[PDB]
């Protein structure tokens, strides 16, 4: 005397939390964060008796219910958790209740709760660690990566890190706010067109069909609510609920907008922005900052103010402060970072000593010390010490590490950088006793993807043959190649510059160790410095 067992109707099973928006452009309207999504259900009864009440049940329990009346029905409720469930409809009368099959449906929401965990094999050269040395290990995956580089959130060694950081976020702005973007074929519109209708000094995303709606392994389904490497983003915490994921904001072309934060109403506005980004992407552990520079001497020549120094100290500040009570919302752990120059002319532009008290750690970018950038004045861009013919070099690593110890930076908030790339000249000439480094330039390498830079994948892969010179400089701890008919001269990383970098953090008893950019390895570096900070394989 039952109800028959209803049948469900064919119809969307994908709902969401934070709603994306698929035809537009600016953030304000991309992102709709509502407080539970909007289910809908219909279902058919093909033989015997409707009952008397339907009900809709999410794994057993009643999300809706109402009066049987006919055949037919459709229900409209309410959900606020994220989550794949076992959806029934239920019709019962005095006599019992009659369940229909299970159809499985999706609540998304930006922790990745609805997905399924994004856990890939290692490729290329990568081996498993675990990370039980206690120390960081971090890397930058690139937005734009995706594209070229082909490079993916799926092709993460994401067992192998500790710390995964997201370049960039930017800041918003126009003219005079974001103007190194105009550097950048098509760069400026593009932000420009993420932040219409939405305040400057609000963090936007850049690259939104990139972040939130390219087609991805996990979430390449049409109707999937968030895909790109967002979507991908949160799979993989669901497989690395461990892992920190930061969102970088700044870097070399991004980083105008902070100049002005000696405007309180400006700083508060963008804090307040990054905490509402956060309650909005909850796969995000944190922030990190990466302001180049605090000073200037970045990408815009007209910015950098003496300043820059109390700012840096006061945002650092205020934005613990606002994470702390994120903290206290949510009961999560977040982090609060920064990349900052290892140049001490840079490092002395800041109290460290005191920001440090904000902070969880400080990802020093010992790399980039030399370039294409300069012809004139070349040598290691990422060496520990100073080499044999010039001693008294002022960028090394140690000089910008012994920098932050003398204002009183405690050891363990330093992350030392290593670098998955090399910087190099051609046509040197000029140098003596077999040092190319000592000779002068006439232009950049040919690099991967922009001049004078060169994937570490293609150094290992192309210059480690042929005409190319080998050397690794044991003073310095620094690897180069030369090819002397053309002059071309990269310096880089290797697997053992970067052993001894992790020798040195367990020595001085530093933080850990990053590098910059993930989608740029083979393996090896990254090897190299889970070995050499002492995680186990496995
Ligand atoms: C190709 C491209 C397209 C669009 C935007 N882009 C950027 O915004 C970039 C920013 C940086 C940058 O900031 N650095 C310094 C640095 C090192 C370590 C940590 N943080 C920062 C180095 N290379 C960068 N390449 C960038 N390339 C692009």
């Amino acid at each position: 005397a039952a109800p028959g067992k209803p049948t469900i109707a064919w119809g969307n099973t994908k709902f969401a939390i934070v709603e994306v928006d698929q035809a537009a452009t600016a953030y304000n309207n991309l992102v709709k964060v509502k407080n539970a999504a909007d289910v809908s259900v219909s279902w058919n009864l093909w033989n015997g008796d409707t009952g008397t009440t339907a009900k809709i049940l999410l794994n057993g329990k009643e999300a809706w219910s109402g009066p049987s009346t006919g055949s037919s029905g459709t229900a409209n409720f309410k959900v606020n958790k994220g989550g794949r469930y076992q959806m029934q409809v239920a019709l019962c009368n005095a006599d019992g209740c009659t369940a229909s099959d299970a159809t499985e449906i999706v609540v998304a929401d930006t922790d990745g709760s609805h997905l399924a965990p994004l856990k890939e094999p290692l490729l290329e050269k990568n081996k498993p660690y675990k990370q039980n040395s206690g120390k960081v290990v971090g890397s930058y995956f690139v937005e734009w990566g995706v594209y070229g580089r082909n490079f993916t959130v799926d092709k993460i060694p994401a067992q192998n890190l500790t710390h995964l950081l997201y370049g960039f976020i930017p800041i918003c702005g126009g003219n005079g706010i974001n103007d190194s973007l105009k550097e950048i074929e098509g760069s400026f519109q593009a932000l420009q067109r993420s932040c219409q209708g939405r305040e400057d000094f609000k963090v936007s995303i850049h690259d939104p069909f990139a972040a939130l709606q390219k087609a991805q392994k996990g979430v390449t389904a049409w109707d999937d609510p968030y895909k790109g490497n967002f979507g991908q983003l949160m799979a993989l915490k669901q497989a690395h609920p461990d892992l920190k994921i930061l969102p970088s904001i700044g870097g070399w072309t991004l980083s105008d907008p902070f100049f002005f934060m000696g405007d309180k109403v400006k700083r508060d506005r963008f804090v307040g922005s990054v905490k509402e980004f956060l309650q909005t992407w909850k796969f995000f552990d944190g922030v990190d900052i990466d302001w180049e520079f605090p000073g200037g001497k970045g990408a815009n020549p007209n910015l950098g103010s003496p300043q820059d120094g109390e700012t840096y100290v006061l945002l650092m500040k205020e934005l613990r402060a606002m994470l702390d009570q994120l903290s206290a919302e949510t009961g999560r752990k977040y982090e609060l970072t920064s990349a900052i120059s290892a140049g001490k002319d840079k490092i002395d532009k800041v109290a460290y000593n005191v920001a440090q008290n904000s902070m969880d750690h400080i990802f020093l970018m010992s790399y980039d010390f030399y370039g294409a950038f300069d012809l004139k004045n070349l040598g290691h861009q990422t060496a520990l010490n100073a080499p044999a013919w010039k001693p008294d070099t002022a960028y090394t690593t140690v000089n910008g590490v012994n920098a932050l110890l003398t204002q009183g930076v405690k050891p363990g908030k330093i992350v030392v950088g290593t670098a998955m790339y090399g910087r190099g000249w051609t046509g040197v000439n000029g140098y003596q006793n077999n040092i190319p480094f000592t000779g002068t330039a006439t232009g950049p390498v040919k690099g991967t993807w922009e001049n004078g830079i060169v994937d570490y994948r293609q150094i290992a892969s192309q210059f480690m043959s042929g005409e190319w010179q080998y050397t690794y400089d044991a003073t310095a701890e620094a690897p180069y190649v030369f090819k002397p008919s053309t002059g071309d001269l990269i310096t880089f990383d290797d697997a053992r510059s970067v052993q001894a970098k992790g020798k040195y953090v367990l020595d001085k008893q530093l933080g850990g160790l990053f590098s910059w950019e993930i989608d740029a390895d083979n393996g090896d570096i990254l090897n190299s410095m889970n070995a050499s900070l002492g995680n186990s394989a496995g």
